[PDB]
């Protein structure tokens, strides 16, 4: 009607039949070769796992359930003050795979508005926390010692049948979610806001607008920036390490909790979720090395002294896509539709034509094109957002949208524990050798 | 000399090496094929990732750098009143490739010791958790938390060369190593001592010992189980969600406390680290059931209806072993020469003899031999250590020897993101329809 959990229970035998079909006529079918480089070059280019909720296509990036960000700009339900897709709606449509109505999202932001009372346990372990605990540390912590609310390690110790496993997914994932704004929240305001408190959830908003209300912020742009960064981050595939380690933890039957939190600790890892920050980083660097305003010349020799030296451009480049990022272009519009004479976009827009050109010439790139980490730094310290330790909270808020929705469709497929087997360098030169 | 970190820094050029011409040579060999049916059944049989810590032969079983825990039973230094491999050595093993000296492992205890303080911060964050917080969740949470002191995290961001990431690895994973004792006792004593305190390390006694004491037992015997414990479940090849979490979150930088933490959260999983548990808890229904004494005929009729009714004998089967396990072995010699007489033993030993056989006739097992979780329960029951949800904390401890001496050389042998490529039911289809 308008309970996912219903809609999601219809969905699922139909599913599991196609898979069934699939593996009894195509089981054996070989979809590819790994190599040694490959298993020494960390699995690149092998087809290693099975994530339904988005795939990633080199060539024009990401689609959740076959759907572009341009079309879930234009067809997801928005805030109705607004412009910007809700992340309610993206996670409908990462679960069921179909466009949800705005009765659904709204049901869905009273839903996520209801199960987000924090246990006091979590709210005292946060505000003893010292302040020069990193946010991502103090996010992954809050979200483990959460686990003591969870319905499917509880119901998994009683003996449940496996079929019943999605249903407590569900229920830990929805209350994850609920929850995740406050426990981000109470990291902000512990550490930049005095130890404040988070105020209150208002059951008539959705799940951004409490974040940004909870984060002390009430300028409506910034809500819309929330609305938009919250949906593009929500899922890129399953082969990024915060989406393989939300699987790999969950095939255990870790509970959502401890599957997410696992996967916060790799986001939080520099080569994940810290890109946005090394943005911001070096753009502050090159203003203070060639100057606040620049033309278009100067800029470009900078690049090249970056590349001669051995350091690389960040936010330009991507393991698996191959084009400008469509994460990117929607910032990009977000900017130039909102703060168009920012001096640092305008930097963030001139290296847009500048850097594709370098990186070509260089040739070591695969992708030359920007990345989402190029632009979402401006955007967020436009709106008083600058503390860059934190960036990645907001990432990690994001991706349990997506991270979430696939962990309940792999126990309801009954996906088992994923255990590759692992080789040593003696073994695999023996191995080779016969 | 006996400086670990000096002998280290010899060996990594040697495998940098042997691994470059390997590549150069080999690099697009191809060592297997991947399926449907892997993609779907968790890399089932997938050569996923080189380790190089140790190798799991499915017919023989473990080996650490090519020894059996036979081998490592008779080599590995004991304690000097002790019987058991000190895990100490393991650890130098696993790092090296080389049984240590006696010197050698008393120079590793005395480093340990001396790195174990914990910081106040998470001193006061377990003091406050409560009881109710299981105490996987705690530990996981706690490690997480100690990423404030990580050598490699504060490095990083100030920019260090990639050669010099194994160094910092080094220290943060002795320092872990060293304060995990002192972490698992204080979740012990807090659960199940009334808060009382883990009292001092003391230089001169192993790190089992240590930990021992700080759990507040005192029998000899129970340290020497805890040596053997701890040498046994320290690594178990790559492919164990343990190991490759550790080693998936360490591949984006993430430092050795975040990609512990997530490890953790991996073992906490029913699926991984429970089994244990799991084997104790169905011998007491056993008892319950049918009789605290038995004849071996009727144990053998329990075990068909037990299958009969679709449920697994707990402690029986493994992923990618197929005969009895070296861990399960060097467990039952322990009891038979300390406990031989006692009442839950026997029920093991017996059933021993007679689940083998039936698995056999039932056919579906592939390994119908039992693994270490049937054994170890039992053990830890007989010495007073009663606390079932407790155990996975043991491996915890344990298991961080293995995936922190191959997070180690994973950076020394700069080791890239691990990042397969996903795909969906949908495009696995179309691709494999053309
Ligand atoms: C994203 C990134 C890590 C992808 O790495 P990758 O898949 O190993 O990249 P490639 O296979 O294209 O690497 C080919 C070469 O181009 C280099 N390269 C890639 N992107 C580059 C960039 N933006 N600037 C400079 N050099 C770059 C690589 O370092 C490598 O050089 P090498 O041969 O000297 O080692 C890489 O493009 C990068 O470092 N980008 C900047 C950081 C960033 O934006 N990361 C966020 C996304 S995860
Ligand atoms: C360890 C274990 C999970 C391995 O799983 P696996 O690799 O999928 O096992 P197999 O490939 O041998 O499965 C073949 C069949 O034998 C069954 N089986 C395997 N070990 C069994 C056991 N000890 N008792 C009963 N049935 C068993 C499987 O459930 C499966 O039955 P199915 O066809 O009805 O689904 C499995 O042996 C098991 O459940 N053992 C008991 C739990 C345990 O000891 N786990 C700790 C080690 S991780
Ligand atoms: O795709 C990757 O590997 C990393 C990433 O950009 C993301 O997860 O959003
Ligand atoms: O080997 C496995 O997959 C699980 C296990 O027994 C271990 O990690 O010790």
């Amino acid at each position: 009607s308008t309970n996912l959990k219903d809609i999601l229970a219809d969905l699922i035998p139909k599913e599991q039949a196609r898979i069934k079909t699939f593996r009894q006529q195509h089981g054996k079918t070989v979809v590819g070769q790994i190599t040694v480089d490959m298993m020494y070059g960390g699995m690149r280019g092998m087809k290693g796992l099975v994530y339904e909720t988005s795939v990633l296509d080199p060539d024009e990036g990401i689609r959740f359930r076959g759907f572009s960000i341009p079309e879930c700009q234009k067809l997801l339900p928005k805030a109705k003050g607004g412009e910007e897709p809700l992340p309610e709606g993206l996670f409908w449509l990462l679960v069921t795979g179909h466009i949800p109505t705005e009765e659904q999202v709204s049901w869905l932001s009273k839903e996520w508005a209801k199960r987000a009372a924090l246990p006091s346990h979590v709210v005292t372990m946060l505000d003893n926390f010292p302040t020069n605990l990193h946010p991502m540390s103090q996010l992954s912590a809050a979200v483990t010692a959460l686990n003591s609310e969870s319905n499917f390690a509880r119901a998994y110790a009683q003996g449940i049948s496996r079929t019943k496993y999605w249903e407590l997914i569900y229920e830990d994932s929805m209350d994850l979610i609920a929850k995740l704004p406050c426990v981000a929240a109470k990291i902000y305001r512990n550490l930049y806001r005095e130890g404040s408190g988070i105020g209150a959830i208002d059951s008539n908003l959705d799940w951004s607008h409490n974040f940004t209300n909870m984060l002390g912020y009430t300028d409506h742009q910034f809500t819309e920036l929330t609305r938009l960064y919250l949906t593009i981050h929500s899922d890129h595939e399953g082969g990024n390490v915060s989406a393989h380690t939300s699987h790999l933890v969950g095939s255990a039957l870790s509970d959502p909790y401890l599957s997410f939190a696992a996967a916060m600790n790799g986001l939080a890892g520099p080569l994940h979720g810290l890109a946005n920050q090394e943005v911001l980083v070096w753009l502050t660097q090159l203003q203070k090395e060639v100057g606040k305003d620049v033309s278009d010349e100067k800029l470009r020799d900078y690049i090249w002294n970056t590349l001669n030296s051995g350091r690389v451009v960040p936010g330009y480049g991507h393991a698996v896509l191959r084009k400008t990022d469509p994460r990117y272009t929607c910032q990009r519009e977000f900017a130039l539709k909102h703060l168009p004479n920012d001096p640092m976009f305008k930097l963030v827009a001139q290296l847009y034509k500048i850097v594709p050109n370098v990186l070509l010439e260089q040739g070591k790139a695969k992708n030359p094109w920007p990345n989402v980490d190029a632009h979402s730094g401006v955007l967020l310290q436009y709106y008083g957002m600058t503390e860059m330790n934190y960036y990645t909270v907001l990432f990690g808020v994001s991706r349990a949208l997506g991270v979430l929705a696939q962990l309940i469709w792999s126990r309801a497929l009954g996906f088992p524990l994923e255990r590759p087997k692992s080789m040593s360098t003696e073994g695999l030169m023996k191995f080779v050798d016969s």
